[PDB]
């Protein structure tokens, strides 16, 4: 009878990453464009309007300018694929696709955006090589607030000092930095794990105590 | 009307990281898992092959043994998603995906591994308190070779001794250590910049003189 079909309701997408959502519809042997209406829209704003095999840019809501494109290839296989570059937190929400190829249907893909603590900038300071006390630091930003957990190489937990504030890059994200001061020695290994709950999500960087010139 | 699409002809990915390269293909109504064939192989080596619901190890090369895999849930959706863990310098090259389900197609992904000098370890010593002379030191590993540029809280003309070795821990890396000698007051700011070219990449670290 002809119906528009969605590979999934929900996509959890990665902040500052690129987004690809799909609408599927029947393509008998060949695609011809004259017939086709592809129209994507989220919260009433036009992302994309596909008509006579071109895309009507004049109608694309300003805020989607050159950040949203439509594939041209997967149309050909009965797959309407909306690609959104550099995903923002705002980009979370509900997206309607509307296809009309001899039969109009529509679907509604829900889209969550996550900002995982997954780019961990690390650094090590040998504070006083007589005492062997070092200063290991890990910093990163995501959403929501995360804790840092320090562990030795035998997974014993250690006392750190962690400092959360709002990221100055993005207003909605958090900066998290943690510092361990510990007497250790060349080649010893330590971890800093950025955890965050509901659902839990861990990202941890591996820290190797280096060897520098002359004790 | 069966073609493998690729979302990225190119992946630029960080040494030691986790890489998920993807090949998409038309899935209709249901996942005929008993039908599906996916072959992942890069530049004349075999990574993954997946015959009808089953990952066939027997064949795959040994460099991948415990580190390559196919993301299973994704197949349902039309995503032959190959994942590599602990991405090395060798793992760069040209990746092919052979997918058979309905028709059968193949596309190619280029994979670039950057190993940036970005884990910077640092020392500040007081060599002579009467002269307030300090030794500042900075060390980092990467590829290719880097130079170390030292600058100060006013951009004065500094020079140090840079010492490059092969890395003891990740065999293909350079261990570059640089050492600055200088006189200075407390809470002054210097920086050690490590520098690669091709393309010219710069990573810098800030050193604060303790009181």
């Amino acid at each position: 009878m002809f119906t528009v079909t969605v590979p999934k309701d929900l996509y959890v997408v990665e902040y500052g990453s690129n987004m690809t959502i799909e609408c599927k519809f029947p393509v008998e042997k060949q695609l011809d464009l004259a017939a086709l209406i592809v129209y994507w829209e989220m919260e009433d704003k036009n992302i994309i309007q596909f008509v006579h095999g071109e895309e009507d840019l004049k109608v694309q809501h300003s805020s989607y300018r050159q950040r949203a494109r439509l594939l041209k290839d997967q149309l050909s296989l009965g797959n309407a694929a909306l690609q959104i570059t550099d995903v923002k937190l705002q980009d979370a929400g509900v997206y309607r696709c509307m296809i009309s190829y001899g039969g109009a249907d529509y679907k509604r893909i829900t889209v969550k955006v996550n900002a995982p603590y997954n780019k961990i900038n690390q650094r090590i300071l040998v504070v006083d090589p007589v005492t062997s006390e070092h200063e290991l630091t890990c910093q990163a930003e995501g959403y929501p607030k995360a804790e840092v957990i320090w562990t030795s190489s035998d997974h014993q937990v250690l006392s750190g000092k962690t400092t959360t504030t709002n990221s100055k890059r993005e207003e909605k994200l958090f900066n998290v930095t943690s510092t361990l001061r510990i007497n250790t020695t060349t080649n010893e290994i330590f971890y800093c794990t950025f955890r965050r709950l509901d659902p839990e999500e861990n990202h941890t960087a591996e820290l190797v105590i280096p060897e520098l010139p002359l004790a």
